[PDB]
DNA sequence: ATATGACGCT
DNA sequence: AGCGTCAT
């Protein structure tokens, strides 16, 4: 009762760009706008692999990881943009740079944690408090929330179109707001949503890109909220909406529960939905999933999560990687050394840019490879000192640290063949 | 035969 | 350190 914390201390948002690489390509090429479109990587094998899909093309069933030749079977008018290729590999610079455009705009409103190339969490607690002093108990007009959904509303006893439903739920939400209570969690969320509308308007105004957002009390709910009404909309998930929302929410939809841990929860406990977790004690959950996971699950199924928005807008590693599938697996020493060089040359370019831009230098080089037949992402990881941003030195050091993995008795030959090379610069210090 | 990035475990 | 997990 009086002493049970409810996880309502923060306002946290997750902003995620809508079909991000497609929007980047559509900005650059007006002929792709308002069309079924996808961004494709390489070309020779089955037309290349799709990595981003416009919402018009999703309506035909086109998805990420689909081959372009297969996507065209679903959607014959599909337009395609190709990822740039440099040094024989995909080169993602255009998207990294568009990401920086978005992150710098968001960083004007609050401290952000970059969570992917296209999304960032926002700790809005301070901004909300400041905005709540300036408002001075004035009601929040629905005009301030033109793209906001209130999860769980409209409800109860009292319209057959999407936007009408949205507005009816928003009116019900606003009409129940205690606007005199500067500490009401629901009011704080609402003001947070007002700020995220402003943030998303600025992103769209200054970049042309549209995005979605979730606003809630923690990162997990904000991320979940964000996807509820993609694209080009934001969703507020209140603490009070959690029981109904979680009562039919598959466990795998919750961030970090999408893999083996979430599958074990389902299998060991005999449950399907996040809300069913409330029936177990914290000790029970810890007994099955370990001390940290059990505690985390106990709170999370009640909508409570305390992972902070870390103040970090820049990645902390800089890495280059390429897979060599099937018959293209690297099978000679010279092949391995040539591709390590291509990777090292792109890495040097990104590192040199990183040092001038962000006043830091990497100090460790991590070399990861995958051998043919191994289902793991990485078969082997070794590291060495990164002392000079010099591609030939880096590629040579990388070969040095992996070269003993070659079981071939022949010098020119590499065995077992390599299906992935990966160079990652890490352990940055200020410069 | 689908390029990366963060963090956990021992 | 080197591998395992989850993610976009
Ligand atoms: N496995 C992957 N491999 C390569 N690139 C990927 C990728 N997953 C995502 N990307 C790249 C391409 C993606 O555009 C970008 C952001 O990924 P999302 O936010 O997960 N998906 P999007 O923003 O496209 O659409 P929406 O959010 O509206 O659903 O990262
Ligand atoms: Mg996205
Ligand atoms: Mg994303």
């Amino acid at each position: 009762g009086p002493h049970m914390a409810t996880g309502q201390d923060r306002v946290v948002a997750l902003v995620d760009m809508d079909c991000f690489f497609v929007q980047v390509e559509q900005r650059q090429n007006p002929h792709l706008r308002n069309k079924p479109c996808a961004v494709v990587q390489y070309k020779s094998w089955k037309g290349g692999g799709i990595i981003a899909v416009s919402y018009e093309a999703r309506a035909f069933g086109v998805t990420r990881s689909m081959w372009a030749d297969d996507a065209k079977k679903l959607c014959p008018d599909l337009l395609l943009a190709q990822v740039r290729e440099s040094r024989g590999k995909a080169n993602l610079t255009k998207y990294r740079e568009a990401s920086v455009e978005v992150m710098e705009i968001m960083s004007r409103f609050a401290v952000i944690e970059r969570a992917s190339i296209d999304e960032a969490y926002v700790d809005l607690t301070s901004a909300v408090q400041e905005r709540l002093q300036k408002l001075q108990g004035q009601p929040i007009s629905a005009d301030l929330l033109p793209s906001t959904y209130i999860e769980g509303l409209p409800q109860g006893p009292t319209t057959v179109q999407k936007e009408g439903m949205r507005k009816q739920g928003l009116f019900q939400w606003l009409d129940s707001l205690q606007i005199d209570n500067l500490t009401s969690p629901d009011l704080q969320l609402t003001v947070g949503a007002v700020i995220v509308e402003e943030m998303r308007a600025a992103i769209e105004r200054e970049t042309g890109f549209q995005c979605s957002a979730g606003i809630s009390h923690n990162k997990v709910l904000a991320k979940l909220a964000c996807g509820l009404n993609k694209p080009n909309r934001q969703t507020l998930v209140s603490h009070g909406s959690v029981p109904q929302l979680f009562s039919q929410m598959p466990i795998r939809k919750i961030r970090s529960l999408g893999g083996k841990l979430g599958a074990s929860v389902i299998e060991i406990l005999g449950i399907e939905y996040m809300g069913e977790l409330t029936q177990f004690t914290e000790s029970q959950l810890q007994s099955h999933f370990g001390e940290k996971n059990g505690s985390w699950l106990y709170a999370m199924c009640r909508g409570i999560e305390h992972d902070p928005v870390k103040p970090r807008q820049l990645p902390k590693t800089i890495g280059c990687s390429k897979n060599f599938p099937g018959k293209t697996a690297l099978a000679t020493r010279e092949q391995v050394q040539w591709w390590l060089l291509q990777l090292a040359q792109e890495l040097e370019e990104r590192l040199t840019k990183d040092r001038n831009d962000n006043d830091r230098v990497a100090t460790q080089l991590v070399v990861s490879i995958r051998v043919q037949g191994d289902k793991r992402l990485s078969s082997l990881r070794r590291c060495c000192a990164l002392t000079r941003y010099d591609a030939h030195k880096m590629s040579h050091d990388a070969f040095t640290v992996i070269k003993n993995c070659n079981t071939s008795g022949i010098q020119t030959e590499w065995s077992p063949p390599l299906t992935m090379l990966f160079l990652c610069a890490t352990k940055f210090s200020a410069s």
